[PDB]
């Protein structure tokens, strides 16, 4: 996370660690005691998930949970780089807590101006690994904009959020990762152009509201 602040701990208990060799890759989404929500690009053979973290490895009531059962979106990278999420599924539901919640993905499509937020444990602005979990706000931006400056790559499964003065961003470790709007799920860490917090050049974000129908079917399956 590109300029944020330390969360303050357990603010985000949706928040979903991936691991593996005991190094963090990507983030995901809590949308169902036995579902976590990522990107598609964070995609593995089977998963090792942190959730109630703050701090990584020291946290009780921390959870690390195995999971070997994960969906793709059918369309992923068709067109390259849209409809970049999948749906990873728990080999055991997560008994939820004050450190551990779920939430739910909005039904609303992502609104022009609106401030939201965007966590997880991806580098700062200095180049390194955090040891907390680090929030920040951005911005949703307008289509308009959104569609010309990432032509030819934008896609109706993208939206664009920051770009801001202030060069606030997500960047690599924090893929995947949610933005939160108004208390809803609205979006994925997917990418932007490197280096991350460019003035001008706002984050892509996987556009959920997109998905709302194709999510649900298959968590039913
Ligand atoms: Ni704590
Ligand atoms: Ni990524």
């Amino acid at each position: 996370i590109i300029n944020g602040e330390d969360c303050s701990p357990h603010s985000q208990p949706w928040q979903a660690a991936l691991v593996m060799e005991n190094e963090l890759f990507c983030s995901g989404v809590l949308v169902h005691p036995q579902w976590v929500l990522s990107a598609a690009h964070c995609f593995q053979n089977s998963y090792t998930i942190g959730l109630g973290l703050h701090s990584l490895e020291q946290e009780p009531g921390s959870q690390m949970v195995e999971a070997s059962l994960s969906v793709r979106h059918p369309e992923y990278n068709r067109p390259l780089l849209a409809n970049d999420l999948m749906l990873i599924k728990l080999d055991e539901s997560v008994s939820e807590s004050d450190t551990i919640r779920s939430i739910s993905i909005a039904s609303q499509c992502p609104t022009a101006g609106n401030s939201c937020l965007v966590s997880g444990w991806g580098l700062l602005a200095n180049g390194r690994m955090p040891t907390v979990l680090q929030c920040v706000n951005v911005s949703v931006v307008s289509e308009e904009v959104c569609s010309k400056l990432y032509d030819p790559l934008y896609h109706p499964s993208m939206f664009c959020a920051g770009g801001g003065q202030d060069q606030k961003d997500s960047c690599n470790g924090d893929s995947g990762g949610p933005l939160i709007c108004n208390g809803y799920l609205q979006g994925l860490v997917s990418f932007g152009k490197a280096p991350c917090g460019q003035v001008g050049v706002p984050g892509v974000y996987t556009n959920l509201c997109k998905f709302t129908e194709w999510i649900e079917k298959t968590v039913q399956a």
